[PDB]
DNA sequence: AACAGTAGCACGCTGTGTATATAATAGTGTGTTGTACAGCACAACTGCGC
């Protein structure tokens, strides 16, 4: 082994308190889109961390795009200073991650058919409609997408462990499924 | 007759469908309920006439 996962994108939610004029917001904000038509949301973006916002008229935030935890807190109360310099009666609360996404390369190729027919139950793998095998971890309760070039996607964590957790548990079945 | 330029065709590369999670919230679609409108041979009835 050796390998442990890289995070590659987190989501998270925030509450601001007070309620929102979406077309100021769009128009005072330095990088912002807003397009009622098409989306009910304010979508706000910063450069540092770099990620982008959905913003709500309930005042709900939705931050995505950040690769670590600490950049998500970060530019989340970074979002929140923006809709209070431009004038409302926000507050950064109720920050919480909602769905930790993470990948990993276990450097071998792998048989997703033989996979699928031994841990059927778990898995779902129909290569013509999508090429990778998705495998549904009981414990964690983490989604894996496997493909043959041993590249590895898990999601659905709440906490870094889970993907790590997910990843130890996957290997040594990854490994006897091996095509070389 | 030869050279240069322009147009057309073919090939290659980049971008967007499929799938995973996860939050946000008002809309859109579907289903259900309510209201309104549109071959014998003999056996029995029944029908007609006295």
């Amino acid at each position: 082994s050796g390998i442990v996962p890289t995070l590659q994108n987190i989501v998270a939610t925030v509450t601001l308190g007070c309620r929102l004029d979406l077309k100021t917001v769009a128009l005072h904000a330095r990088n912002a889109e807003y397009n009622p038509k098409r989306f009910a949301a304010v979508i706000m973006r910063i450069r540092e961390p770099k990620t982008t916002a959905l913003i709500f008229a309930s005042g709900k935030m939705v931050v995505t795009g950040a690769k670590s935890e600490d950049d998500s807190k970060l530019a989340s109360r970074k979002y929140a200073r923006i809709i209070q310099k431009i004038g409302f009666a926000a507050k950064f609360t109720d920050f919480k991650i909602q769905n930790i996404v993470g990948s990993c390369d276990v450097k071998f190729p792998i048989r997703l058919e033989g996979l699928a027919f031994s841990h059927g139950t778990f898995s779902s793998y129909e290569p013509e409609l999508f090429p990778g095998l998705i495998y549904r971890m009981v414990k964690p309760k983490i989604v894996l997408l496997i493909f043959v070039s041993g590249k590895i996607v898990l999601t659905g964590a709440k906490q870094r462990e889970e993907i790590y957790q997910a990843f130890e548990a996957i290997y040594p079945v990854l490994s006897e499924f091996r095509k070389m």
